[PDB]
């Protein structure tokens, strides 16, 4: 995946580019608080006000992995 560009032009999108939350919560520290295949399901299933499958196919995989990585 380029895990990173997709973020960079998905989940910065409200998660700001820094990951520190400006129009939705801070995922910075997502793989901290949850395992890949939770934060996984939720770019897959989406969460709240987050509408569900942002990402797809093999880029939200890489984009969950990357953040599993970033805590
Ligand atoms: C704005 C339309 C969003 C985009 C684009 C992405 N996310 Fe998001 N995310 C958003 C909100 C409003 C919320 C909270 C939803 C609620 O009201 O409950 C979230 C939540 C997450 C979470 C879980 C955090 C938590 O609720 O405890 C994760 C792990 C997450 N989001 C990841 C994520 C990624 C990697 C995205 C890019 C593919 C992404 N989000 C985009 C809003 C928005």
């Amino acid at each position: 995946v380029d895990a990173e560009a997709v973020v960079q032009q998905k989940c910065i999108s409200c998660h700001g580019g820094d990951l520190t939350g400006a129009s939705a919560p801070a995922i910075d520290k997502a793989g901290a608080n949850y395992s890949e295949e939770e934060i996984l399901d939720i770019i897959l299933n989406g969460q709240g006000g987050m509408p569900g499958g942002i990402a797809k196919g093999a880029e939200a995989e890489a984009v969950a992995a990357w953040l599993a990585e970033k805590k």
